[PDB]
């Protein structure tokens, strides 16, 4: 876990080495300062709040003894871009004049421009000619002046009392640490990699992960072949096989040694690069263990014909070839969090298990069945009863051959196999008391064995369903809550077609907790861009900021309406203005069209100047899949108020295309025809209506 | 569960026995009362709450009759710290005189002094020298004066009556009760430990711990030895096992013993050590029952050669032994809990059900194939096909031995485990009647047990999985709800960063739900101690009380920005303070550096002082893996304006590194460079432009 980070204040103060440094801006007229340090403040008498924002110069510390030809040259300097040092007096708060050492040097930048400057100080006013302007002695005034060098008298210069004329020598000694900024302006103010020690690679590399498999895979054929060839009585009359093994030897043996130069993830940390400790960890965690396991004991005494005593002893015990499998233990976390993965590491260790048992079988069953000096046959044993079976039995003149090696290790084999899956034919069965004892170890491993494979299924399977088992059961609730309310079809197909058409598209993802996931700033992004269509779009928001834009697509939502669903029913309270911007809708005034909406239009009332709620006077339908954006009051009331500048435009730029609080007043035809037919065919105690007309009357006055 | 709990008042009100005390401080002038009791506000007939911060001298309750050589007593006693009993006459509510005695005993603390005083009170007033002073009778009077002394009148001494002349007893019957408070001065005030009662271990020690596995693995050699012993034909050839017996018999009939004086672990309640119903809880649970299993029946008669009837009848039921499983079924509580220790219990009761079933297998076939008096070999039984199948068939001259001992038993345990493993090789099978029952009821137990096995290791996987699955979904849902909504792969890429990222750090832990977890204390102290790094280097914090410490660390929040990350953009409103505690940031105003932050600084707006809200007026953007500690201004207002003291130093000690609100006006040197080039080379009708003019300078007029 490493991000593109610009390392400038780091490198910067460690490369310091207790020194000060202020930075001033490049770009500016009056270079003004950017940054101080605490050094700086601790020997100037300067608050860093009170130094910003002052001039690169250092115009605002000069006195009666600043030179005009120092001020030429740190003039000439800063506007030529070049590294110099100069020395002049200098002035701290109490304008008590002290000598002073400077140093510039600024630093360019990626994009080939320079951007920052970097003005280092040094005091010399204990080694420099002694000036004081109002001091109660001269010998305090030396102390005093004395007392501020302590960073030159220390290790720095330690060495001058104990040598004289040392001046020709301590200019460079305090110069050689202002010289070395050059390595941390190196970055150059960028976002620099974090670029790795030479002659290490890293352990995420393309080479690197090629060659684990490569060493997976080795690992695997040795773990295969090594009992097998120490305990089927196989000869060495195929040459071959050395030279793989020589081969194998080797490419283990360069593992090995790369092991040393390769990052390594820390416990402790996320990634640590530092070759000082990465050797130490290896070598206190896995060398010795590698590297035992990674030499032929055998092949050197063969080679040589060493003698066949303690030689020959240390020689036959290869079967200690067999732990490297310590590159698997240790490759074994990256693949282990996968479900799908646990289920082929256990197959792969279920049939390298059978192997290594069939392999034990066989040395079993080649241990008892003869009885050596007594020459009895001993005709219980397996291996003697297979022999009989299978056919060519023993025979003497020396015994006879009987079963050749490829059968016999393939009933070995078969053998171990059923015993471990726990089928048990029967058809080779022990015989014998070592035998049954085997039985028994073999039996206990295969039923854990099996156990854990099991297991590991049946979480597959429920991990697996677990997401549609819950969806379906939701949806039985809500089928037998509307089942239990009585309520009719036209309304529960309704529901339910709402519920499987928005599970179809949304599937198993919540759109308000993905935004509460992220942060502020990658909320306001991701809202900014949902809402993109409308924003680009309409005339009305071309003319905002960014505040006002974050603040506006943080309360935009969207709604996604059916055709046939209602949004604005008639008398309901209108409180939202909602831009479409897919599809098409209409509105419905006293059971009659009046207007149609498409793509980029926008109804509502007017917010920010009714100030007032009213009663919607149409109903508004839609007709296609349609896409809404809708806004309430409240809040972009707020926001408009809280951007009046914004407001100034937005009011006069934003026309709604029909305005839900107003509504028109028409005729019908067939009304109007009705009333000629009516009027075509054509009050003294009408005291009520006559009442009502005046009370009309009044009222309209 | 028990805790170092002060149990000064429980003591001293259970040794109190009717009595009545008042406790009073020890380190203040005039020595005020700090505590009253319910026995003294009845008798003197002042309330708790007007009784409390008063002098220890009891003077508010002086009179006429009261001595200044009592007062010079109590004074002394008081200042010089001594056990004293002083009588004298006092006064209650309504000025009546009563006599009164009194006893002072001051008690330690543990950091050696005194603290704490203590006043006993008892009345005499109907056992003294009669005195009134304004009542209608004197036979009045003295009733009125008797009816107050009931404690006394009680069984203190309630044989007085009986007897005459008991004032030579009454006074020592009364000091008796007083002079035990030395018993409950014993804590002197101070955390005192829940000191065990004599001659009971605690059951939670290390004897107890390191004795119980210790019995477990005698149980678990007695279980797997009594039954071969029983039923294998085994001879006493050998002596030393008897010893081993004798030993281990010692050893049980040692741990039935100290069972009596230990604690234990009370259902009812969390842990009970009262030695007069200890005993009684081990004796009706389970004494009986382990001193039954507990005796070896059989070895007293064979020592001491009884006849060979009832007696060799008695013992020969040493199967009775085998019920020492009492033991484990106290003890598997312990361990029952934990997920991984079920499977290792379930493996070891898997192989002692084989052995057993194993050694039934053996006794079976023995009662089998012989077939009595009628002298048939019966070849149907399994324990003839094996004495056939491995060879030396029985031969008769009495019968042969066959098979031996050493080979039966691996034979016959071999058999059980493959019907209990359910492979069944089958080379062994049964043949009669008997055999073929006890098969079809090992058959079942078999299915059953592995049954168990599965089940456990299946929720031993789901249970470690879950969280690692969870995961996986979420940032599945979160992939799927970005590839819908059609972001591109600029936003994409940070999204999934961020979420990976985090995940890394936080891992399963949720910080709100921790804090809402605990208490409010605790939440308080772990807020304190997280911002322990601003408050104790920040010089605006070093004159902060308890409460606003507390209520600022209540509220204070912290952020981790990744680099690149904004924070505030360009005219967003800027509504909290947030310090900066480690990495570094940067502000950017129009494309350009102006100030640069590092550790230990703050920027923000004046909230307490300006009291309204401001557009933010440049950029800021992180450089490093930076943390934030921010605060809204809403809480920062309110607690500052709850503390006004704090407020009036606050104001004067916290100054801003850089200031939002406020803006940097300057030039670019492109710029005026550009500037002069144009002029270098360098309006009657300009009426609209005239007139901007004219309204510009109106407005800065």
């Amino acid at each position: 876990l490493v991000a593109p980070q610009n390392t400038f204040l780091e490198n910067i103060v460690r490369r310091s080495n207790d020194t000060n440094f202020v930075l001033g801006n490049a770009q500016i007229v009056d270079w003004p300062i950017v940054y101080s340090n605490d050094g700086f403040c601790k020997l100037s008498g300067y608050h860093r709040a009170e130094v910003m924002q002052k001039s690169s110069a250092c115009s605002f510390m000069y006195g009666e003894l600043t030179d005009k030809d120092t001020v030429e040259k740190v003039r000439q300097t800063f506007e030529n871009y070049e590294m110099n040092s100069f020395e002049i007096l200098m002035y701290k708060k109490n304008r008590t004049p002290v000598w002073f050492f400077v140093k510039i040097a600024p630093i360019r930048n990626e994009q080939d421009k320079v951007v920052l400057f970097l003005c280092t100080f040094s005091d010399i006013t204990a080694f420099k000619q002694p000036i004081e302007d109002d001091s109660c002695k001269g010998w305090g005034k030396f102390a005093r002046l004395t007392r501020a060098l302590t960073s030159s008298r220390g290790v720095l210069q330690q060495l001058a009392p104990s040598v004289q004329k040392g001046e020709n020598v301590h200019k460079h000694s305090r110069l050689a640490e202002v010289l070395q900024l050059g390595s941390d302006i190196l970055p150059q103010y960028k976002q620099e990699a974090p670029k790795t020690p030479p002659h290490i690679i890293l352990h995420y590399c393309v080479f690197k992960t090629t060659w684990d498999w490569i060493i997976l895979i080795l690992t695997f054929y040795t773990a295969i072949l090594v009992p097998y060839n120490v305990s089927f009585k196989t000869r060495q009359n195929n040459v071959a096989w050395l030279v793989v093994d020589s081969i194998v030897d080797v490419i283990f043996l360069v593992d090995i040694v790369l092991n040393f130069h390769t990052t390594f993830v820390g416990p402790a940390g996320e990634v640590i690069s530092d070759p000082k400790l990465i050797r130490m960890n290896y070598l206190k965690t896995w060398f010795v263990i590698d590297l035992l396991s990674c030499l032929p004991y055998d092949v050197i005494n063969a080679f040589e014909n060493v003698d066949e005593g303690i030689s020959s002893l240390f020689s036959s015990l290869k079967v200690v070839r067999l732990l490297r499998l310590g590159r698997v233990a240790r490759k074994l976390d990256h693949y282990i969090e996968y479900g799908a993965a646990v289920l082929v590491l256990l197959v792969c260790v279920f049939g390298l298990a059978a192997h290594w048992m069939a392999c034990i079988w066989y040395s079993i069953g080649d241990y008892e069945i003869f009885d050596e000096d007594t020459k009895t046959i001993r005709n219980n044993s397996w291996l003697y009863q297979l022999a009989l079976d299978i056919g060519t039995p023993y025979q003497f003149n020396k015994w006879e051959g009987g079963p050749s090696k490829n059968s016999v290790y393939i009933s070995s084999l078969y053998f171990t196999m059923t015993s471990l899956t726990s089928v048990g034919f029967g058809n080779i069965a022990p015989s014998t008391d070592i035998e049954k004892i085997f039985a028994v170890a073999i039996m206990m491993i295969g039923s854990l064995l099996y156990a854990t494979i099991f297991g590991n299924v049946t979480t597959i399977f429920q991990q697996m369903y677990a997401n549609t088992n819950r969806y379906h059961e939701m949806l039985n609730s809500v089928r037998d809550f509307l089942k239990l309310y009585q309520v009719p079809k036209g309304l529960s197909e309704r529901v339910m077609d709402y519920i499987v058409s928005t599970w179809s598209m949304s599937r198993g993802i919540d759109t308000e907790k993905v935004l509460q996931i992220c942060p502020k700033d990658m909320r306001a992004d991701i809202c900014v861009h949902l809402n993109r269509k409308v924003f680009k779009e309409h005339p009305a928001f071309r003319l905002a900021s960014d505040g006002c834009l974050r603040a506006l697509a943080m309360e935009f939502q969207t709604v996604h309406c059916a055709p046939g669903d209602l949004i604005y029913h008639a008398g309901e309270s209108v409180d939202s203005l909602c831009f479409v911007v897919s599809g098409s809708l209409e509105v419905i005034q006293d059971d009659e069209v009046v207007a149609i909406l498409g793509k980029g239009d926008v109804f509502g009332d007017v917010f920010w100047k009714e100030a007032t709620l009213a009663q919607s006077c149409a109903n508004v339908r839609a007709l296609t899949y349609c896409d809404l954006h809708v806004i309430k009051r409240d809040a972009l009331q707020k926001v408009l108020e809280f951007y009046t500048a914004f407001s100034h435009s937005f009011s006069r730029n934003l026309i709604l295309t029909y305005n839900l609080r107003k509504r028109i007043v028409f005729r019908k035809i067939s009304d109007v025809k009705r009333e000629e037919e009516e009027r075509m065919k054509r009050l003294p105690p009408d005291h009520p209506v006559r009442r009502l007309f005046q009370r009309f009357r009044q009222q309209k006055e």
